[PDB]
C-alpha cells in the first residue's frame, strides 16, 4: 500500500533535479541511495546474494544518473561479525559485486561501495566461532550489557586495538578499496558513522584510550583520518567519500549529550578541507542528520532538536549528502537543496520504492515500507516492491 | 547629520523589545552596548576620563534596562600599553569607575566591565618606558612588521609567556574582577576576541607553543578557560561572560582561512556548556559576527561570507549576544532575534546615537558617526552627539 497520510510534493522544480558531478560521476539528479544493509548475503563467506542482489540494485538504478552507495561491506573477516552482510575481500565476493556494478552501470547509474568495520557492534560469538577478536577502541566500556555478556560467554572479551592492529585494519581498507575499484565500482565511502568501529574511536564515550588514538579531539580523529589518507593515496581523492553522524546515538554513541561533539566533528571537517585546499578534495562528505539519531526508530522518533549539521558547511566546501527522514518531508528538502552543493539521501523509502526518483520528481504517492523484511533472507520485501505503475495495477490507489 | 541612504525599520514588534535576564540583571530590551574603546582615559595612570566619562555613559544608559559593556579595561600595567585606555587595577581608577557605575545605575541600566589584556597589540615602546614586557603566546610570529620593529628598537622583543607569567595574569584577572564588582559593576566580560592576548593563545597562527598552552585545540583554549574558571570561582558564574570572534582577522588572527577555526571555537563553547550543565553557567557568550572581521573597516567591508556563528547555538545553550553591522540592517536583526536567547550588540552607532534604543524601537533615522573622533582626547565626538529630538532641533531632518 501507499503511505496513507502523506501529501506528496513534486520536487522537479528544485535543485534535487539539477545535475551535479560527484567524483568522476555526472549525476543527473541529487537523490542518492544511502548505504542500506539488507542481510541477503549468504553464509559461509559473506557472499552477496547470488539470486537477488543484481535485481535489487538494478531496480534501484533505474533512474538514469543515480548515485547508489552500497550496503555496508566488510573489508575483511575481522571487520565483520554478521553472517548475512557481504564482504569485499574475497574473489568469490567480487565475482558477485562485479555483476552488481555492471548492472547498475547498464542502467546509466553509479555505484560507491561503503567500506564497513563493525567494532563493538559485531556479534562476539560469530567472531569466536571464526577465530576472530571482538574489537573496539577500548576494553572498559561496552555497547550494552548483552554484548558484553555475549563476549564473555564466547571467551572473546572486547579487545582494545593495538597500534599494529589499527595498521592492519588500514591495510584491509586499502585492499578493499582496490578490490572495489578493480571490480568496477565508481568509488568508496568510508563508514565512520552510526557507532561502528571508526565512530567508536571518534566518540569519547567509547574511546577511553590514553595513547595517540584517544584522549583529545585530534587523537580520536586519528584513525578515521588515517583511513582517509590511505585510501586517497591508493585510489585517489575523487574516488573516496566519508560518512559521519555527529548527533547519532545508535550503537551507544554520545550524540548531543556530549558537549564536545560538534567540536569533534568540526575538527574532522576542517582536516578534510585542509586536504582539499592542498589539492586532495574528497568526492563528498555524507552526513546523517539529527532528524534520525537511530535509523531503527520510526520516522519522527529519536529526533534531536538541539543541534544542526549546518556547521559542516562553514568548514567543508565540497559536496554534502544529507540523509534522515527526508522522504516524508519534501518541504524540508525543498529548503535544503537551495544550497547548490547539497544532495539528499533517501534510505528507508528507497527500500520500498525502486522508482523513488520518479516519485520525487512528479510528487507521487510512496509505497509504505515493511520493516519486518529490512533484514530477512528473502526476495520478499527486497525485489517485489512495485513501481508506481505496478502499484496502480495492483489497485493501491484504492487500498 | 543622519545617515543618508538608510531606510529605518521599527523593531518594537520583535524580541529586541522583550525583557530578558542576563546574570543578575533584568534587562528591559535586548539592544546591548558592546565594549567600545574611546581613548579618553588620561595619562599617567590610565585613569577613566575625569571630565567626560560619566556623562558619556549616562547618556548611553538613558533607556531604562540597557546592558552596557564598558570599553576594554586593562587588568594591570603589564596587560596594557595604550596610554589613553583605562585600567581597573588602582584606587585612583576605581574612584572614577565608581562614579560611572553609579550614574548608569541611576538611569536604571546595567554595566559589565570588559577585562582586557593586549598581548602583541600593545605598543612595545610604551611598555619599555614603563619597565614592562611585550607579551604574546609565542616569540617567533608577530602581529606585523611594524610592531616587531618597534619592539626591537625599544629593546623589548616580543616575549612568549612562561607558565608562571600566565598564572600572574590570571591573578590579575581575578583581582580586576573583584575590583570591578566592589566598585559596583554588575559583572565582567572576559575579552577573548579581536586578536588580543587570549585570542593570540586561541589562534594557531599566533600560538606556536609546544607546551600545554599550545599545539592542539584543548591546549590553545587552556588560558581562556583558566581565566573563565578563576573568575567564576572568585565572583560567580552569574557575574561572568566571555567574548569571542571566531571569524575575526583584526590583529592578525586567522579567521576562516584556518580550516580548524570552527573546531577551536566549538571546543570552547562545549567546555562552557559542560560547566553550565555542571551548575556554573556563564551569564552570556558574546560573539562578533563574520559580518565584521575588522571593526575599523566601514560597514559592509571585511565581511566573511564563508562561515556562520550559528554553530555556537548547537553547543552553548545560554544567552548569546551577537555584534557586527546590525544598526544598518534591521532586516537581519528581525530574523536573528526570533531566537529567544539572542541579544544584539550595536557598537559604532551607539557611539553616535546616545538614544539608539528609542531609535530602534521607533524606526527613526540614525546619526552618522564620525570615525575621526572614535579615538580622540575630546568631548567632541564623545558626548556631543544629539538625541533624535536634539537632532531635529538642529535641523538634521533637512541636512
Ligand atoms: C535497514 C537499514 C539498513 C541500514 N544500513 C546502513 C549501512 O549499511 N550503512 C550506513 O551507513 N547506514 C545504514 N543505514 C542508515 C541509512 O543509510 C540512513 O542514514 C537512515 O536510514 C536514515 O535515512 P532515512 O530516514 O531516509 O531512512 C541503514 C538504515 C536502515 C533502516
Ligand atoms: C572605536 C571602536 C572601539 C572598539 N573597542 C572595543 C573594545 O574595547 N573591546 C571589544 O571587545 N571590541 C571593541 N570594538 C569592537 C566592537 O565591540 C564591535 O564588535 C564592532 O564595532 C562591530 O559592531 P558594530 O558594527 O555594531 O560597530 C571596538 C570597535 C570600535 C569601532
Ligand atoms: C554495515 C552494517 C552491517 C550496518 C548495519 C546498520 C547500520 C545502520 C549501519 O550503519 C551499518
Ligand atoms: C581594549 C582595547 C584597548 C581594544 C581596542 C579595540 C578593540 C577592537 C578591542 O577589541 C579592544
Ligand atoms: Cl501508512
Ligand atoms: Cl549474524
Ligand atoms: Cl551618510
Ligand atoms: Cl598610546
Ligand atoms: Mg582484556
Ligand atoms: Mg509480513
Ligand atoms: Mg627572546
Ligand atoms: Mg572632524
Ligand atoms: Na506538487
Ligand atoms: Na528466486
Ligand atoms: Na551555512
Ligand atoms: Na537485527
Ligand atoms: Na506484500
Ligand atoms: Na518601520
Ligand atoms: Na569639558
Ligand atoms: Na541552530
Ligand atoms: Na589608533
Ligand atoms: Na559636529
Amino acid at each position: 500500500s501507499f503511505v496513507k497520510d502523506f501529501k506528496p510534493q513534486a520536487l522537479g522544480d528544485t535543485n534535487l533535479f539539477k545535475p551535479i558531478k560527484i567524483g568522476n560521476n555526472e549525476l543527473l539528479h541529487r537523490a542518492v541511495i544511502p548505504p542500506l544493509t539488507r542481510m541477503r548475503a549468504l553464509h559461509p563467506g559473506n557472499i552477496p546474494n547470488r539470486d537477488w542482489a543484481v535485481e535489487y540494485y538494478t531496480q534501484r538504478a533505474q533512474r538514469p544518473g543515480t548515485m547508489i552507495i552500497t550496503e555496508g561491506a566488510f573489508i575483511s573477516p575481522q571487520a565483520g561479525g554478521y553472517d548475512n552482510a557481504p564482504g569485499v575481500w574475497s574473489e568469490e565476493q567480487m565475482v558477485e559485486w562485479t555483476k552488481i556494478f555492471n548492472a547498475i552501470h547498464e542502467k546509466k547509474s553509479f555505484v560507491w561501495v561503503q567500506l564497513a568495520v563493525l567494532g563493538w557492534a559485531a556479534f562476539p560469538d560469530n567472531l569466536a566461532r571464526d577465530g576472530l577478536r571482538y574489537d573496539s577502541a577500548s576494553d572498559n566500556v561496552f555497547m550494552d550489557a548483552e554484548q558484553e555478556a555475549k563476549a564473555k560467554k564466547a571467551n572473546n572479551p572486547q579487545h582494545s586495538l593495538t597500534k599494529d592492529e589499527i595498521k592492519q585494519y588500514i591495510k584491509e581498507y586499502v585492499q578493499a578499496a582496490k578490490n572495489s575499484i578493480a571490480a568496477g565500482a565508481d568509488g568508496v565511502e568510508i563508514h565512520s558513522a552510526n557507532g561502528y568501529l571508526l565512530n567508536q574511536f571518534l566518540d569519547p564515550h567509547s574511546n577511553t584510550r590514553t595513547d595517540e588514538y584517544g584522549g583529545s579531539i585530534e587523537n580520536r580523529a586519528r584513525f578515521t583520518l588515517e583511513v582517509v589518507d590511505a585510501l586517497v593515496e591508493a585510489i585517489g581523492h575523487e574516488k573516496v567519500g566519508l560518512r559521519l553522524s555527529p548527533y547519532g546515538v545508535f550503537n551507544s554513541m554520545s550524540g548531543g549529550a556530549e558537549t564536545g561533539i560538534v567540536a569533534q566533528y568540526a575538527y574532522v571537517a576542517g582536516e578534510l578541507e585542509k586536504r582539499a585546499k592542498a589539492g586532495k578534495r574528497l568526492a563528498f562528505v555524507h552526513l546523517v542528520e539529527p532528524r534520525v539519531t537511530n535509523p531503527f526508530l520510526t520516522e519522527g522518533e529519536g529526533e534531536y532538536e538541539g543541534g544542526s549539521n549546518d556547521f559542516v558547511y562553514s568548514i567543508w566546501k565540497g559536496p554534502v549528502i544529507r540523509a534522515g527522514n527526508f522522504a516524508l518531508h519534501p518541504e524540508v528538502v525543498r529548503e535544503e537543496v537551495k544550497d547548490k552543493r547539497t544532495l539528499i539521501g533517501y534510505g528507508r523509502f528507497f527500500i520500498s520504492n525502486p522508482d523513488l526518483v520518479d516519485r520525487l520528481e512528479k510528487g507521487l504517492p510512496l509505497n509504505k515500507y515493511d520493516r519486518d523484511t529490512f533484514y530477512q533472507m528473502s526476495a520478499h520485501g527486497y525485489i517485489d516492491y512495485p513501481t508506481y505503475e505496478e502499484a496502480l495495477k495492483l489497485g493501491w490507489d484504492k487500498k
